[PDB]
Protein backbone atom coordinates (compact mmCIF):
# COMPACT_ATOMS: atom_id res chain seq x y z
CA UNK A 1 0.00 0.00 0.00
CA UNK A 2 1.21 3.68 -1.00
CA UNK A 3 -0.01 4.51 2.42
CA UNK A 4 -0.54 3.24 5.96
CA UNK A 5 -2.56 3.69 9.11
CA UNK A 6 -0.38 4.29 12.27
CA UNK A 7 -0.64 5.33 15.85
CA UNK A 8 2.39 7.06 17.21
CA UNK A 9 3.23 7.46 20.58
CA UNK A 10 3.98 11.28 21.72
CA UNK A 11 6.77 11.70 23.89
CA UNK A 12 8.17 14.64 26.44
CA UNK A 13 11.49 15.89 24.41
CA UNK A 14 13.48 15.41 28.37
CA UNK A 15 12.07 11.25 28.16
CA UNK A 16 13.61 10.48 24.87
CA UNK A 17 16.73 8.28 25.19
CA UNK A 18 17.77 8.23 21.41
CA UNK A 19 17.41 11.38 20.47
CA UNK A 20 17.80 11.12 16.17
CA UNK A 21 17.98 8.24 13.72
CA UNK A 22 21.73 9.16 12.66
CA UNK A 23 24.55 11.31 10.85
CA UNK A 24 22.99 12.10 7.69
CA UNK A 25 19.47 13.22 5.77
CA UNK A 26 19.66 9.68 3.63
CA UNK A 27 20.11 7.44 6.97
CA UNK A 28 17.47 9.07 9.48
CA UNK A 29 15.03 9.32 6.52
CA UNK A 30 15.78 5.57 5.75
CA UNK A 31 15.69 4.54 9.50
CA UNK A 32 12.31 6.58 10.25
CA UNK A 33 10.75 4.45 7.74
CA UNK A 34 12.01 1.52 9.39
CA UNK A 35 10.96 2.40 12.97
CA UNK A 36 7.96 3.39 11.48
CA UNK A 37 7.12 -0.02 9.71
CA UNK A 38 8.32 -2.07 12.75
CA UNK A 39 6.26 0.21 15.19
CA UNK A 40 9.29 1.69 17.22
CA UNK A 41 8.81 5.22 16.28
CA UNK A 42 8.15 8.18 18.81
CA UNK A 43 6.72 11.81 17.64
CA UNK A 44 7.42 15.07 19.84
CA UNK A 45 5.37 17.66 19.37
CA UNK A 46 7.80 21.02 18.31
CA UNK A 47 7.53 24.17 20.64
CA UNK A 48 10.12 26.78 21.54
CA UNK A 49 13.31 25.07 23.02
CA UNK A 50 12.32 21.24 21.82
CA UNK A 51 14.94 20.68 18.65
CA UNK A 52 17.68 22.26 20.02
CA UNK A 53 17.28 19.16 22.51
CA UNK A 54 17.18 16.57 19.86
CA UNK A 55 19.67 15.65 17.61
CA UNK A 56 20.21 16.57 13.63
CA UNK A 57 19.57 15.64 11.22
CA UNK A 58 15.52 16.05 12.06
CA UNK A 59 13.04 13.79 10.36
CA UNK A 60 9.83 16.21 10.63
CA UNK A 61 6.19 14.71 9.63
CA UNK A 62 4.35 16.99 7.68
CA UNK A 63 1.08 17.38 6.45
CA UNK A 64 0.76 16.28 3.19
CA UNK A 65 -3.33 17.19 2.29
CA UNK A 66 -6.64 18.66 4.15
CA UNK A 67 -7.88 13.55 7.40
CA UNK A 68 -9.29 9.54 6.50
CA UNK A 69 -10.82 7.07 9.32
CA UNK A 70 -9.20 10.45 12.13
CA UNK A 71 -5.82 9.80 10.35
CA UNK A 72 -3.39 13.20 9.13
CA UNK A 73 -2.22 12.25 6.17
CA UNK A 74 1.72 13.23 6.27
CA UNK A 75 4.75 12.46 4.58
CA UNK A 76 8.61 12.67 5.78
CA UNK A 77 10.18 15.85 5.48
CA UNK A 78 14.88 16.02 6.68
CA UNK A 79 16.32 18.85 7.90
CA UNK A 80 20.43 19.14 8.45
CA UNK A 81 21.92 22.90 9.57
CA UNK A 82 18.19 24.47 8.11
CA UNK A 83 17.88 22.80 4.85
CA UNK A 84 14.94 20.49 4.30
CA UNK A 85 15.07 17.88 1.89
CA UNK A 86 11.47 17.23 0.81
CA UNK A 87 8.52 20.15 0.92
CA UNK A 88 5.27 19.84 2.60
CA UNK A 89 2.64 21.45 4.94
CA UNK A 90 2.69 22.12 8.49
CA UNK A 91 4.75 20.63 10.85
CA UNK A 92 2.77 17.57 13.08
CA UNK A 93 6.19 16.98 15.14
CA UNK A 94 9.49 15.57 15.31
CA UNK A 95 10.37 11.78 14.64
CA UNK A 96 12.47 9.67 17.12
CA UNK A 97 13.47 6.21 18.07
CA UNK A 98 10.89 4.65 20.70
CA UNK A 99 12.29 2.45 23.00
CA UNK A 100 9.80 2.06 25.68
CA UNK A 101 9.50 6.06 27.10
CA UNK A 102 5.59 6.39 28.28
CA UNK A 103 3.34 8.84 26.01
CA UNK A 104 1.26 11.33 26.84
CA UNK A 105 -0.82 10.98 23.76
CA UNK A 106 -1.38 9.17 20.40
CA UNK A 107 -1.10 10.71 16.75
CA UNK A 108 -3.14 8.81 14.17
CA UNK A 109 -1.46 9.05 11.52
CA UNK A 110 -1.38 8.27 7.39
CA UNK A 111 1.93 7.86 6.42
CA UNK A 112 2.71 8.46 2.27
CA UNK A 113 5.03 4.81 2.36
Amino acid sequence: KTHVQLSLPVLQVRDVLVRGFGDSVEEVLSEARQHLKDGTCGLVEVEKGVLPQLEQPYVFIKRSDAAPHGHVMVELVAELEGIQYGRSGETLGVLVPHVGEIPVAYRKVLLRK
